[PDB]
């Protein structure tokens, strides 16, 4: 359940929530996000995220 944070805008990727609008069901670990996943708030790449 490791939380990751967008270094661009501060949005938190919370695996317990997932990201349904990008086809990411609740419980999806950060490292199981596709590399084309983007921050919902600011649009930055997955690879702009760091562990909280
Ligand atoms: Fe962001």
């Amino acid at each position: 359940m490791d939380i990751y944070v967008c270094t661009v805008c501060g949005y938190e990727y919370d695996p317990a929530k997932g990201d349904p609008d990008s086809g990411i069901k609740p419980g999806t670990k950060f490292e199981d996000l596709p590399d084309d996943w983007a921050c919902p708030v600011c649009g930055a790449s997955k690879d702009a995220f760091e562990k909280q």
